[PDB]
């Protein structure tokens, strides 16, 4: 499906000098051009795959046992398995060989909330912290196979949380620091761990996050829970409650700085991340662990004495993938960013590059869409010449910031690469190889090694052959650090992404190929309603009507509202293996109300819930039909007429 | 009366060339290399050639009757789950695994590697979710259901020892059994179907559990689909259990030594088997006495709450990764010609049943196995019992037609393969006679008075043995003094199978039952 | 900071003919010089000692995975490894190896309390019964990294239960069988231990261990045991506790006699020993493994055949090292000595050694005292010519005691090796190679393959370079064997050891290095004294002040002299049936001085009698003569006391 060539100019933005091997920079890995792309990426995919990743998997990581089969497995039982008989250890291969070949090397720039905080934290001190938490989880009695939630705002620290349990076997999650209580109480019970890992309080930005307090709210209702780690970040006075919550340093004091690695089959599952009833994607070691240690290898073109600035946060795939486990396998120097983009001032960023010399920066358009409004003095002026490659991930980047990236942040000398993938692709999925891709703005390119991707048109269900051509987005094979179930369900895993196009991995996502065979990925334009000065989405309000099964489709739309600023208004039509009798429809319109207050919150609940035989409908649901019959617009396919009455 | 080798034993009309052939010269001159001084060389190589090792042994054999502490292949590292699922899923993911003959014939169908390996996994996962470790007793009561090898290779891919309990025991029976293996987690179905009649499998199971305060789960296999009670919190049905478990799970790597499982004989008796000499020792016998070749469809007849469903319906065949017969029903079900239906239905290349099975269907008359095919088979093999020269004869004339060879196999429980049996492309048979003694079996006739051993032939007295072979079991459960005392302490410095022999002139070998 | 080359003799003992290769024995593993274990020790230390390192590592031990990197970590965190990747299992390598070679080969010499119970122990019955109360281990729930508390006499069977331990991956922890409730109680409690192997009665020199009453006695404030294994070594009627207390043979008549290994990491916690708040030493298993295995094969020369005799305790370190895992690693013979060295008489010492043909003795000089109080007629008329090298090992040798030792044991035949280590070094750190190490009396010598040891100045801090210093003992890189962590309580680890002096281990001893450069722990001490060209030894002189009866004890030392080369200066205490009042202290200088003078001759007169109340003494009965002669030398401002009144009563008289 993918070009064989891709020619000339005018709208392609070639690698520009850095990025050949010119200057004095490394020349990159995969160059020059676009059918040097395509020459190694078919090696990665069909026929003679297996050899490729044979090769790979035993040039990147270091094996207790060595593996015999490459792959084996698919997408129609969720039984993908890779390298499936050798043994290995995700903190061996992130920490202990590059502690073992230069202990000194610096693994983290921690970049510190307070620019002054900030400090270096070394391949033996990483390693060292790492095996002391350990052995504080060893000795709770925590064994191969349990769960450990994590709850740790961005300072170094959450490294050797997570390698702490890598380490010994055990399944961290980690879940978002600044999620509320509700949140975390979820996911932590989902995950039935019986030890959670988290800090006295966060900082961010200049502002506090009471961590430990929502700790303690979220725990009342997680009876699981039997030990607490707290990492003291602040030092602040924070509630300790005896038995259950010990010292993060105190407990460390005890323990060995050194302890034994637990040899992990290819298959034992690495973590469990939960995505924003909560979805805890599953990822294994020895796929995971060679899907992160190669994408940053070749699409951020990493070289050994690289220092590479992921400014994303470990609660997020991009943290687990280019934060921790990718630059510490490659053995190169990552970066912690407590901060945020304009604190201190919006010069941030790039006093953060020229003071430490970073050569890739990876951040979010929304990061950098902020700092093109700060102006251009804050960036005008800085160096920013170590930099190579500028990343952008989580969402489509927009011309305007893509030039604005390309143009002050990179001084047009650094390539972009839009990243697209997700919390269940495990590593970068479509991206530009910096060293060979022309670049075109907003267009995450071509996919990378191993994964082969096409168009589907979702109302055929057939692959859609050709350029120009526009539908839903699948992958054919499996790839290494593909999810391997959802935890504990993996019937929604086979139904979310195996069932929907069988035969076929559905990412969920639109997208397109122009005609140069350039991917473009659709994102999501769902409506925000402003319910008593809260930005509510209309997916969030239909996502959650739908949770009582029955219930078959709704819509909800905003209308004015004297006493809330809008009011949400939801439609909803029930599933045919219902036959609403034994409840009236007034008995179900507060039922619903009621559970989407449970699930959203106390705001979220629709004004009306008018219950109608079908919603109005093309081939999509006409929101801005009833939009306007909510508002009195009656007066400016007999369906509508139903909801006119129902709503009159 | 000598039966020497027919055609279809000889490479002739397109079948394979035997292993091991054409005469009696060519099964010595390999039996030496298993037994006596230099016989190492042979069991390392053919412990390497036939399993798969996640780490390699160094040392071959040691240990011995005196104390029981046999050990075979000791440093290795295997899983019984990865020789007998994955490595042929590997290799080709839509063969044959398990012929699954159901109760009614209709039912019946074929289950790939791919299939049973996808069902054991999500098993195994149930079971580490329930907390089963490396080390622990699962019980299974299961009827002849494919089901039954996954429950079976699921235990042994985490490292634990199942412990199969015959679908039909009392609940008193079950109580026992599972009482004594101390396990937490029982593996059973709502009911079980044999002949058209139902067993109230759950309906035991509930009744024995009220006295077995340590079962915490049970595993329920939704057989039948009736109404079957279930205790809530402790009773869950496998299908949903499974249906939130992922499809692949990581094998265990087990040592050489770790058991593999225990199996009570009808105060309980639980013999307990290692896992790679066990392993090897069911590979090599159904390979050799069998003759199987890599596309053969074996049918042993018999239950998997016997050692007989142990060796040779689920752990020797699917060694060998070929396919293997589960059959629910029993041999006059719908008709008493049911074997031999089922024999033209998936051309099955070896029947392997029991004299009490040949009696049964002799008295029942010709009309129903003259007019079949069977041409497919090659070998019929009889086992459990002496067979008579009547059974023997019939089994001959009409299940093989004069051109199968038949192996007569004697082994036991604590032998864990076959001990002595003819190996079909070259020994000529004597009808009731199980002939020589297998690769890595050295026995011999003692006169029981004397303890002293008779030399020559044309001799009686009991059947012993002078060394350890690689699949002997290795102890009864929690009751090492028990073993010792039944095998190893009557004749000092050999191995007491407990039955008396004779040794003819020619120097075949006549089992005549206990003691 | 070693010498090139030890020259000159005279107070030097070279290696005898039994250590040379001579009269049939074995050549020696190092030899025959200096020299020659200089060329080797600088090969396990500094630049290049990854590669020798690696090389014995993979000759000593068998391995079921392979190391990758040797050496990493280091004392200022407490993160020490040694061939972190490797996996092994001590059992194995000290039992089943052994016996797939040579089954019938005997592992253990047990010598019963009373000697007609004796016997040998196969490496395969030794096998047998460890797998057995492995198994039964298991059945118990002790899984790898599990606590287990041992509590047993010496015993042959005390090494089934630690290597049974071992094979399973269970921590042992051993407590010195004859400690109160109170101390097993602790010791029981800070491991958190759910299972305790212990005896029903256990026998020393004709008088019984109420073992098992201890054990029930500490076990109503031990709330974490659940498990009582008991081993019947008497038989005799104890207080049985129905569920908790089961019999060890009836355990193990129920089991099968193998037990696979679990296979561990090299830095897996091999075992807790609590030394005498509790301090829980932690040692991993391969580095440990390797440093006892590799200390026992050079510092005591040992070869194929030898027959080792240790007469230490389990329930120490020593027998942790030099009992069951140094030899049981080299597959050798070792003995289990369950007696006293006076029971039934004073000769059991030698007795044993004739008995078996030991080829090695390693025991304590607390225990050399006792045999030469009891008269030479114990030991002059045995043979003893089996051994070929005398160990002492737990506190430094005086010379009477260590002649006594080369006399009469090794009838000035063998190679004494003064071994200096600690609980938390895990083996010998500081000895004469016998082979090529020429000995001084009461001196260490050089340091052990990998042991880097230097003087440190306490106050002003730096090292001291050259010989002829003295100061506070430190190592400069760790060692394979040592200590990793003291349990839960890294923080004391880390004060104690690496703080005090920062880059270094910090042993807690003084030590001397001497113009030759041998190494003095705790001290210089005297055995013969030139006075204006004559050779006097403190033995002569302090038997020349005992023929004054009335005279209790005396120890006489030397300090350098302008005018006779070197002086003897003496330490008197009469007899408290004396009653020193008709003569002023002066006077019986003169007489004493005089009486010498009369014996020994007009230049064997002290210069100084000092009259002292009590000779200082340690709770041993060793008489501190290290402290005596620093004391005047003027070394009183720097210097197990039983008195510390009489360090200043000696001062005073000196000063
Ligand atoms: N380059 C991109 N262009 C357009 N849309 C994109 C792009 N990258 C991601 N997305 C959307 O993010 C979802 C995945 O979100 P998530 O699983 O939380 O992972 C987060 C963390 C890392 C990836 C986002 C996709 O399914 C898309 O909808
Ligand atoms: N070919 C044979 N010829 C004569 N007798 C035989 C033969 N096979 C078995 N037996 C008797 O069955 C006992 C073993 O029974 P069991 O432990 O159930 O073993 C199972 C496995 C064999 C089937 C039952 C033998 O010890 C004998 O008594
Ligand atoms: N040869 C020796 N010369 C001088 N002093 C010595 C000597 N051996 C020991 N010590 C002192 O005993 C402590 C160690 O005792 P310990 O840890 O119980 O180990 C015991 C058990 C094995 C080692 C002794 C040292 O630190 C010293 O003070
Ligand atoms: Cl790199
Ligand atoms: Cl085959
Ligand atoms: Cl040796």
């Amino acid at each position: 499906p993918l070009p064989d060539s891709v020619p000339e100019s005018e709208d392609l933005f070639a690698p520009p000098p850095r990025m050949q091997g010119k200057e004095g920079r490394p020349k990159p890995h995969i160059g020059p051009n676009y059918e040097s792309y395509v020459k190694e990426w078919a090696k990665t995919v069909g026929p003679n795959s297996d050899e490729w990743w044979a090769a790979k998997a035993r040039e990147t990581l270091d094996w207790y046992d060595d593996f015999k089969t490459v792959r084996a497995g698919g997408f129609e039982h969720g039984d993908v398995q890779w390298f499936p008989e050798g043994t290995l250890n995700a903190a061996y291969n992130c920490l202990d060989r590059h502690y073992y070949k230069n202990p000194k090397k610096t693994a983290i720039i921690y970049e510190a909330d307070e620019p002054s905080e900030s400090r270096e934290v070394s391949y033996e001190e990483l390693m060292q912290e790492t095996c002391r938490v350990a052995n504080v989880l060893k000795s709770y009695g925590v064994k191969k196979g349990d769960a450990v939630s994590i709850y740790l705002p961005m300072t170094w620290q959450a490294a050797a949380a997570f390698l702490a349990c890598a380490r010994i076997g055990a399944i961290h999650s980690a879940v978002f620091a600044g999620f509320s209580a509700e949140s975390l109480r979820d996911r932590v019970n989902d995950c039935e761990c019986k030890v959670l890992i988290t800090t006295d309080e966060g900082r961010r930005g200049g502002k506090t996050i009471a961590t430990k307090q929502i700790v303690d709210a979220a725990l009342q209702q997680c009876p699981l829970v039997e030990n607490v780690l707290v990492l003291r970040r602040t030092g602040n006075k924070v509630p300790m409650t005896e038995g259950r919550d010990k010292w993060w340093d105190e407990e460390c004091a005890k323990m060995p700085a050194y302890c034994p690695c637990e040899r992990m089959a290819s298959e034992d599952p690495l973590f469990i991340l939960y995505t924003s009833k909560p979805k805890g994607v599953v990822h294994s070691t020895a796929g995971y662990l060679l899907g992160t240690a190669l994408t940053l290898k070749y699409v951020f073109d990493a070289h050994p004495d690289d220092r590479f600035a992921c400014m994303a946060d470990i609660g997020w795939i991009t943290g687990h993938s280019y934060i921790i486990y990718g630059p510490l396998a490659n053995g190169i120097t990552t970066a912690v960013f407590e901060s945020t983009p304009v604190y201190p001032t919006p010069s941030r960023y790039w006093d953060f590059v020229d003071k430490w010399k970073a050569t890739q920066l990876y951040t979010a358009p929304t990061a950098i869409r902020l700092l093109r409004r700060m102006g251009e003095d804050h960036v005008k002026n800085h160096d920013l010449s170590s930099l190579r490659v500028l990343g952008s991930v989580g969402e489509p980047i927009n011309p305007e910031a893509w030039h604005w990236y390309n143009d002050f942040a990179g001084k047009n000398q650094c390539a972009i690469v839009d990243t697209y993938w997700m919390t269940e692709t495990g590593s970068i999925s479509i991206a530009p190889l910096p060293g060979a891709i022309s670049t075109k703005p907003g267009s995450a390119t071509f996919p990378f090694f191993g994964m082969d991707v096409d168009i589907i048109d979702p109302q055929t269900g057939q692959v859609l052959e050709g350029n120009d051509v526009e539908g839903v987005l699948v992958a054919r094979r499996p790839w290494p650090s593909i999810a391997r179930t959802v935890y504990r369900d993996h019937k929604r895993y086979l139904e979310t992404y195996m069932k929907p196009y069988p035969g076929y991995f559905f990412f969920g996502d639109g997208a397109a190929r122009d005609y140069d065979g350039y991917m473009w990925i659709k994102g999501r334009v769902d409506d925000v309603i402003n319910v008593s000065g809260h930005r509510l989405s209309t997916a969030e309000v239909e996502s959650a009507l739908i949770l009582h099964k029955g219930v078959a489709e709704t819509a909800v739309v905003g209308c004015a509202d004297d006493l809330t600023g809008q009011a949400v208004y939801a439609f909803v039509t029930m599933k045919p293996e219902f036959d609403l009798k034994a409840t009236k429809e007034a008995d179900l319109s507060k039922e619903l109300a009621i559970q989407v207050r449970k699930v959203i919150g106390p705001f979220a609940a629709p004004k009306k819930i008018y219950l109608v035989s079908d919603l109005p409908k093309t081939r999509k649901i006409m929101r801005r039909v009833l939009r306007k019959i909510v508002a009195g617009e009656g007066d400016q396919p007999q369906i509508v007429e139903e909801v006119k009455q129902k709503v009159t």
